[PDB]
């Protein structure tokens, strides 16, 4: 009933006690992912996530509240207990405030702050730290691909060698060019029939994506899914659109070697 776990989040870098002290109070900060207990989180039934022996607290429960280690029996029941939404939030019930990471860079501090189903709140639980470098199959059994920063995606044959239809599924919950890290799949807008583009990764809502049950690629915040627009592969527009279970909504990853 217990099983133990790295959490990656903002651009691949891990949920990390800062310094690795065990000491109460001691803040969460994003770090590069490795195997120090540190990083190893252990969730339990009793809906705690525990590090070096010690919960995964809310220092308060506010808009900007820290989150630290701190002793499971003398913290507030209701500030270790964590949901984890199949979005990748992570979430504290009792103020429905989610784990944020701020800034990209190591050494950024966790906060809880309101949900806006941004990148820099989607999380990973998960013992592979690298990003998952698949395709993204789609309508006619086509393959998503990439065509430079500040352009469209948009659907070609599938080929094994190209590397603009190659994508790093990251922790955070964006879906980055492989090739250029940096840069993430971003919808233009949250309404329907905006236009899906490249853009630099800058941990908004927008990058933000979830691979449901159905075969769809949601944006959370928007609600809205990928969609080859009008089912019609030579307009070269993949857009936002609401969920119809239609083929041209229909995804799956498939890894690369
Ligand atoms: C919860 O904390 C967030 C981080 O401090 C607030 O967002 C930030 O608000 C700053 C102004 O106080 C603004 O300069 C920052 O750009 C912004 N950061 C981001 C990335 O959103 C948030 O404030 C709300 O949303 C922002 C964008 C503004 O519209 C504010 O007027 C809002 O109050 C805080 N949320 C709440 C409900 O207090
Ligand atoms: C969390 O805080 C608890 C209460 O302060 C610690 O338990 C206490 O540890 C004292 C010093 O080690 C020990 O003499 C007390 O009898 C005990 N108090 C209670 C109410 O159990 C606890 O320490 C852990 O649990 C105790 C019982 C021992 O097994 C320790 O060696 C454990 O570390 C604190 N937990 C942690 C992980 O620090
Ligand atoms: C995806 O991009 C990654 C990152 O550039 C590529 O990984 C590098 O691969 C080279 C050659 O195998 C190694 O020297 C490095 O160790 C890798 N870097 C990292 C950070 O993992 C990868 O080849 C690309 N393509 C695929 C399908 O994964
Ligand atoms: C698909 O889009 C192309 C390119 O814009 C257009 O010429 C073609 O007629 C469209 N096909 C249909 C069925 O609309
Ligand atoms: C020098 O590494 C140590 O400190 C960094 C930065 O704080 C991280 O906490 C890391 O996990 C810990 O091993
Ligand atoms: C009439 O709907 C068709 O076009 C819209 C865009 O106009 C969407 O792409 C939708 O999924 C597709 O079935």
């Amino acid at each position: 009933t217990s099983f133990t776990r790295n959490i990656v989040g903002r651009d691949g870098l891990c949920v990390d006690v800062r310094n690795g002290y065990d000491t109460d109070g001691t803040p969460l900060q994003l770090w590069p992912c490795g195997t120090q207990r540190n990083q190893r989180w252990t969730f339990d039934s009793d809906d705690t996530i525990r590090s070096m022996g010690k919960c995964m607290t809310a220092n308060g429960l506010n808009n900007g509240s820290n989150i630290v280690i701190f002793n499971c029996s003398t913290a507030a029941e209701n500030a270790i207990k964590w949901e984890v939404p199949i979005d990748g939030s992570i979430i504290n019930p009792s103020s429905g405030l989610v784990m944020t990471a701020p800034r990209a860079a190591s050494r950024t501090i966790l906060l809880l702050e309101d949900n806006i189903y941004a990148a820099s709140q989607g999380w990973t639980v998960t013992n592979n730290v690298k990003p998952i470098v698949a395709s993204i199959v789609g309508y006619k059994e086509m393959c998503l691909q990439s065509n430079g920063e500040n352009n469209g995606v948009w659907m070609e044959d599938c080929e094994a060698t190209s590397l603009q239809q190659q994508w790093a599924l990251y922790g955070d919950r964006t879906i980055r060019v492989n090739s250029t890290r940096g840069l993430c799949v971003t919808t233009n807008g949250y309404n329907s029939k905006d236009l899906i583009i490249i853009l630099k990764c800058q941990g908004l809502p927008s990058q933000r994506w979830f691979f449901n049950s159905d075969g769809a690629i949601v944006n959370p915040k928007s609600r809205l899914v990928m969609d080859v627009r009008a089912s019609n592969v030579s307009l070269r527009e993949i857009i936002i659109f609401p969920a119809t279970g239609n083929p041209n909504q229909q995804w799956v990853t498939q890894v690369l070697p």
